[PDB]
This record gives structure tokens, C-alpha cells and sequence, in this order.
């Protein structure tokens, strides 16, 4: 509820 | 309800 | 409810 | 879940 | 789940 | 669960 | 009752 | 009752 | 009643 | 067996 | 068994 | 059994 | 089993 | 069971 | 069981 | 169950 | 199960 | 269970 | 209900 | 509910 | 409920 | 549910 | 559910 | 549930 995901996994490989 | 997903995976391999 | 995820997961391999 | 109730009743006199 | 009720009476006398 | 009442009864006289 | 509500699942492998 | 309501599934593999 | 409910699950391997 | 399950009842009189 | 399991009644008089 | 198990009544006279 | 009703109602005016 | 029932309402107007 | 009514409500106007 | 099981009903108006 | 068995209904008006 | 069994309701009014 | 067993098994040996 | 039983087993040996 | 047993096992040896 | 309901069972061996 | 309700049971071995 | 209610059992062995 008016929430905001940026991200989850940021994998620099 | 009124959300956003900027992402979920980003992979930079 | 109005809360924000800036990451959960950042791996430099 | 994730649920909203504004009002149920609204009644004038 | 991820619902809404704004009203369900609205009643004027 | 992450829900919201904004109010139930709004009686006026 | 035995449900996935309102979630969310991410998974990498 | 043994429902995926309302749900989001990411899977990457 | 035996459900997830609400929940973000993150799995990385 | 006899229930309200997940339902909504409204009764003006 | 003769049970109102997540349901929403609402009676005006 | 016969019991009320997250339910919401809302009763107004 | 083995009963007899003489009368149930006897009723005069 | 070997029982018997004389009357049940004698009523007189 | 073995048991007798002889009445049970005897009402005279 | 929920029955009228070797009874008897007298009703006089 | 919700029956009548082996009853007597007498009803006078 | 919930029933009228081997009873005598006599009602007058 | 109202019943009567007279007998279920008559062995003779 | 108002029986009766006579015998289950009658058993000469 | 107003009933009765007479016997259930009659054994002779 | 898989049950005896008002039934008899008589087994001899 | 999985019961014996209101039933007779006679075993003979 | 997996009860015996109301119930008679007669074993003979």
C-alpha cells in the first residue's frame, strides 16, 4: 500500500 | 494498491 | 503501507 | 488484506 | 485482498 | 493485515 | 485458508 | 482456500 | 489459517 | 457447514 | 462449523 | 466452531 | 410403543 | 414406552 | 416410560 | 441432528 | 438430520 | 445434538 | 427411534 | 430414543 | 432417551 | 466424513 | 469426520 | 472427530 520497491538484487558480477 | 516496482533483478554480469 | 525498499541484496563479487 | 474501508455508514437527519 | 470500500449507506432524511 | 479504517459510522443530527 | 495473499516472491538461483 | 490471490511470482534461473 | 499472508520473500542463491 | 465465509451481508431497514 | 470467518456484516435499523 | 474468526460486525440502531 | 392418547384437547363453548 | 395420555387441555367457556 | 397424564391444564371461564 | 426426534407438540390458540 | 421422525404435531386454532 | 428429542411442549394461549 | 431389537445373533453349537 | 433391545448375542454351547 | 436394554450377552457353556 | 452415521454392523466369525 | 455417531456396532469371534 | 458419540459397541470374543 503506497510503497515503493527500489530494487531486490543488484548483483554486479 | 497505488505501488510501484522500479525492479526486481537487476544482474550486470 | 508507505514504506520503501532501497535494497536488500548487494553483492560485488 | 492490504484493504481500506473509508466509511460504511453515512447518515443524516 | 487489496480492496476498497468507500461507502455502503449514505442515507438523507 | 496492512489495512486501514478510515471510519465505520458517521451519523449527523 | 492455505493461501499466498497479497505477496510477493522473488527467487534467484 | 488453496488460492494464490493477489500474489506476484519472479523467478529467475 | 496455514497461509502467507502480506509477506515478501527474497531468496538468492 | 453453515457459515459466512468471505462474504458481505448488508441489511438497511 | 456455524461461524462467520472473514466476512463483513453490516446492519442498519 | 460457532465462533467469529476475523469478521468485522458493525451494528447500529 | 405401546401407548394410548385418550384425548389431547377437549374444549367446550 | 407403555404409557398413556389421559388429556392435555380441558378447557371450559 | 410406564407413566400416566391425567391432564395438564384444567381451565374453567 | 437439528431434528424432532420422538416428540410431541400441542398448541392451542 | 433436520427431520421429523416419529413425531405428532396437533395444533388447533 | 440441537434437536427436541423425547419431549412434550404444550403450549396454550 | 420407536424400535426394539429382538435379537441380532442365535448360535447353537 | 424409546426402543429397546431384547438380546444381542444368544450364544449355546 | 427412555429406553432399555433387556441384555446384550447370554453365553452358555 | 467417513463415518458411521445411524447405521448397524453385525459381523459374526 | 471419522466417527461413529448414533450407530451399534455387534462383533461376534 | 474420530470420536464415538451416541454410540454403542458389543464385543464378544
Amino acid at each position: 500500500v503506497q510503497s515503493k520497491i527500489g530494487s531486490l538484487d543488484n548483483i554486479t558480477h
